[PDB]
């Protein structure tokens, strides 16, 4: 219905990015205003970063609040509840996670770049990815969805955590504790069973300030909180519920989107760089940008070495390994990962990355649409 509506919404973003990007006349206000410095101060702390940098922080931490939320309750209930639906999806992830990486990363096992394959090709736009699908009348999926789905968010929000180990966190002590005390209060909030859901957003929204000196984690507060605020329907109705079904829309819509416009303008024009120009490119490129769809080569390979004791779920068979196509579309899940990788550390390959992780990203959207559509 309009689960497909987003992901048209969402590629005329990336369009219209395009446009205002090489179109010259825009080109200007456009990359201007995108990294001019924006000092936000709020009494006496005073917080200055790049407009893009900002946009960013508090759209992925929008955004991965909602998954924080859906994985909660796929945890807790439906999808994966059961160390049994789990094992699937799971293994299925752990897999669609470690075959993109060691492909691309044993491709630039080199430098400045080491830091990129461990990731950027392991996140899926688990927009894109049901947005494909779903341009399918309806026949097959309500249980391959309900699949996917367990994908993205595993590997997305499995790359956002293993990334925030990874760095040596800027445990600037203050805020390191603030992050604490109100990490604890969402808590205890949630234990003297608090569901005004008004609040923990609020605190939220301190606990995001708090770490808001690296990104990865400020997209982490999302996520820590959508897993707070109460679930269990015992009330008469749920909080959660109610809260990821109004943000639902304003994700896929708003925000998704709108994030798409400020980081997709990928810049081509000026050194158009021909054919091979991206290919040839060391692994920064080909290496995404076969990483992704050469990353289905996994699941047909790890959800399918699940010949020893791990049901389908009322599948379709060999119409899984179409589904592992589609999480090759890391679109702006990936370009996201990409910024997370570069942005502020060497950032003039990061116009690379976009590419390569939009090609490849294309193409393995109808190398892998078309292929499941004469299925039926």
């Amino acid at each position: 219905s309009s689960d497909a509506s987003g992901g048209i919404i969402l590629i005329i973003a990336a369009i219209l990015a395009m446009i205002m990007a090489n179109s010259g006349a825009t080109s200007g206000w456009y990359h201007d205003f995108l990294e001019t410095p924006v000092q936000l101060r709020v009494g006496s702390l005073e917080i200055n970063k790049n407009m893009l940098l900002w946009i960013n922080d508090a759209l992925m931490a929008v955004f991965f609040l909602l998954v924080g939320l859906e994985v909660k309750r796929e945890l807790m209930q439906g999808s994966l509840a059961s160390l049994r639906q789990a094992a699937f999806p799971v293994i299925a992830a752990i897999g669609g996670m470690i075959v993109p990486a060691l492909l691309y990363l044993a491709f630039n096992y080199a430098d400045p770049i080491t830091r990129e394959g461990w990731a950027i090709p392991a996140a899926t736009d688990i927009a894109f990815a049901l947005g494909v699908l779903a341009l399918l009348g309806s026949r097959v999926p309500l249980a391959l969805k309900i699949f996917l789905m367990a994908l993205a968010i595993i590997d997305d929000l499995g790359a956002i955590i293993i990334i925030a180990l990874f760095y040596t966190n800027d445990l600037s002590m203050a805020s390191l504790g603030v992050a604490a005390v109100a990490i604890a209060v969402l808590a205890v909030l949630n234990l003297c069973g608090a569901r005004r859901t008004g609040v923990y957003i609020l605190v939220g929204v301190v606990l995001w300030t708090a770490v808001l000196k690296s990104g990865v984690h400020a997209t982490l507060a999302g996520v820590i909180v959508g897993f707070f605020i109460p679930l269990k329907e015992k009330h008469g109705r749920s909080p959660a519920k109610r809260l990821e079904h109004v943000l639902h829309p304003w994700v896929a819509y708003l925000i998704l989107p709108l994030f798409a416009f400020a980081n997709a303008g990928v810049s081509l024009q000026g050194v158009t760089l021909d054919g091979l120009t991206s290919i040839l490119p060391l692994g920064i490129i080909a290496g995404l940008l076969i990483g992704k769809p050469l990353g289905i080569s996994l699941f047909c390979w790890l959800a399918l070495r699940l010949k020893l004791a791990h049901l389908p779920e009322g599948t379709t068979y060999q119409q899984i390994m179409v589904v592992g196509i589609l999480c090759g579309i890391g679109f702006t899940m990936s370009i996201f990962i990409a910024s997370l990788a570069f942005g502020s550390v060497d950032p003039e390959l990061i116009n690379w990355a976009k590419l390569g992780i939009l090609v490849g990203s294309i193409s393995s959207a109808v190398i892998g649409y078309s292929w499941l559509r004469v299925r039926l």
